[PDB]
């Protein structure tokens, strides 16, 4: 690794890790299973209905913005589903021992798998849960690619998976 190389990992951290994974988006649309989105990766409603996507919106940001909000608008509302994502698994019996039990940047992957997919859909994945706590990456990693969630949608979950498997950045590099 050269010197630059060897910065790249604090460059990294959760919020630079959805931006990838959620990219950012400043009108409403839908994502990869069809869900109202907007933003950095904020599910509005599972709602087929545009208008109610729309009240949503309004609700979220607090102005009228048929269907449009600024760079601003999107971080504020980013950094509150993070901030909800960290909270979600903090509070979690389940959850927080095997958070707690992982490094820095597998934290980061944790915290991101909870904002895609919430709380009690993370703390279902049992097997996974326990494979994390001990150390069988190999294996975490196997059994996160045979979810509904990463199927459904493999571009939006592909690093999040590696992440898990190798503790590192890798995934994120040359974009
Ligand atoms: N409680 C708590 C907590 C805060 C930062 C990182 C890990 C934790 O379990
Ligand atoms: N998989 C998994 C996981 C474990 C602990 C906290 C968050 C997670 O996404």
């Amino acid at each position: 690794p050269t010197t630059e190389n060897l910065y790249f990992q604090g460059s990294m951290n959760i919020f630079e890790m959805l931006r990838i994974d959620e990219g950012l988006r400043l009108k409403i649309y839908k994502d990869c299973e069809g869900y109202y989105t907007i933003g950095i990766g904020h599910l509005l409603t599972k709602s087929p209905d545009l208008n109610a996507a729309k009240s949503e919106l309004d609700k979220a940001i607090g102005r009228n913005c048929n269907g449009v909000i600024t760079k601003d608008e999107a971080e504020k509302l980013f950094n509150q589903d993070v901030d909800a994502a960290v909270r979600g698994i903090l509070r979690n019996a389940k959850l927080k021992p095997v958070y707690d039990s992982l490094d820095a940047v597998r934290r980061c992957a944790a915290i991101n798998h909870v904002f895609q997919m919430g709380v009690t859909g993370v703390a279902g994945f049992t097997n996974v849960l326990r494979m994390l706590q001990q150390k069988r990456w190999d294996e975490a990693a196997v059994n996160l690619a045979k979810s509904r969630w990463y199927n459904q949608c493999p571009d939006r979950a592909k690093r999040v998976i590696t992440t898990f498997r190798t503790g590192t950045w890798d995934a994120y590099k040359n974009l």
